[PDB]
């Protein structure tokens, strides 16, 4: 068995510190390349809306190919879209 | 440091289990709600593994086309997808 709720929380601490270390000292590549991967295949740009928009206005690179920095405001969040993911309703 | 491969793992069997159940449409619970997400999400139908579970559920329209190649042609499985997604790679 695999627990849910459980998986989307795992899920989701892993995409925040990927996206933390992407935004701080890069350099990574790494944890910036799962971040833009997360991005693109969800299409979001943050672990909430703050942090996307924030994102977009300093490190636009990391957020999906053609996203704006207004959509970042309205469009739901990397932890929205894991969830929902998770649950089947996308 | 929530583990890279330990969460892909547990990806990994959350997707098989729905996986052993959209295929008892006996109280669907989403499930095939969840793998059509996964599907539609990560581009990919069923497993390797689990040939018979994947054939199945392609043949119960789970895995939708509108393309060419990989419509429905070429499937690519979502065990590796997964494994893509957690490792930033496609």
């Amino acid at each position: 068995f695999v627990n849910k709720d459980q998986i989307a929380k795992d899920v989701k601490q892993f995409y925040d510190q990927a996206l933390q270390q992407a935004v701080v000292d890069d350099d990574a590549n790494n944890a910036k390349a799962v971040v833009k991967t997360f991005h693109e295949t969800l299409d979001c740009c943050g672990s909430s809306t703050l942090t996307a928009l924030t994102t977009s206005v300093l490190k636009n690179n990391l957020c999906p190919s053609g996203s704006n920095i207004i959509s970042n405001l309205f469009k739901e969040d990397c932890h929205q879209k894991i969830d929902d993911l998770f649950s089947g309703k996308h």
